[PDB]
């Protein structure tokens, strides 16, 4: 059988939202992508076993708060957090993504991971430890990613279904 996905990639400009879903969609790396382009990309995949049906909202529109977002929002079965980790202040825009998805879910156990991007670049700002312990106080795993070189990048969201499918099994 199959089960589909509604997966939502967050944080802000510039940390690779869209070169993350890209890469996990068609294996390659984009680096000039529109910065205001939000849309949906699908992809089909076999997790533990069962084929996934993956439908990735790479989000990219201006911070609003209308009934109308919210509502599109909500439809995220789980959220990829996103920072680069040579960008401190990404990181601690976390905190307000966790804040607004917990927000429109009324739930503190929505599924999400938290993902560290750009690791193939030297010039590190994040503690990797400083990364893990972030994730440990939400409870929800953490994964080192580069859309470049793809490293982290099935395990990013391939661990977001994971926690999609337990969620469900609770
Ligand atoms: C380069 C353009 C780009 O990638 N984006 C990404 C989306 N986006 C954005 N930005 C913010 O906040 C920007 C900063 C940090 C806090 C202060 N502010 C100035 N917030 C966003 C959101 F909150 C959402 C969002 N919106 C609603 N209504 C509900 C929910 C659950 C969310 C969330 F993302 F958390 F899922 C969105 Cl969709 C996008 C936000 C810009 C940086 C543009
Ligand atoms: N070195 C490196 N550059 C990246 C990586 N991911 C994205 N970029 C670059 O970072 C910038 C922003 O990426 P983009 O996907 O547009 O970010 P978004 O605004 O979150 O959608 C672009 O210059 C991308 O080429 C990555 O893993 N490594
Ligand atoms: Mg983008």
């Amino acid at each position: 059988g199959m089960t589909e996905y509604k997966l939502v990639v967050v944080g802000a400009c510039g940390v690779g939202k869209s070169a993350l879903t890209i890469q996990l969609i068609q294996n390659h790396f984009v680096d000039e992508y529109d910065p205001t382009i939000e849309d949906s990309y699908r992809k089909q995949v076999v997790i533990d076993g069962e084929t996934s049906l993956l439908d990735i909202l790479d989000t990219a529109g201006q911070e609003e708060y209308s009934a109308m977002r919210d509502q599109y929002m909500r439809t995220g079965e789980g959220f990829l957090s996103v920072f680069a980790i040579n960008n401190t202040k990404s990181f601690e825009d976390i905190h307000h993504y966790r804040e607004q998805i917990k927000r429109v879910k009324d739930s503190e156990d929505v599924p999400m991971v938290l993902v560290g991007n750009k690791s193939d670049l030297p010039s590190r700002t994040v503690d990797t430890k400083q990364a893990q312990d972030l994730a440990r106080s939400y409870g929800i795993p953490f994964i080192e990613t580069s859309a470049k070189t793809r490293q982290g990048v099935d395990d990013a969201f391939y661990t977001l279904v994971r926690e999609i499918r337990k969620h469900k099994e609770k």
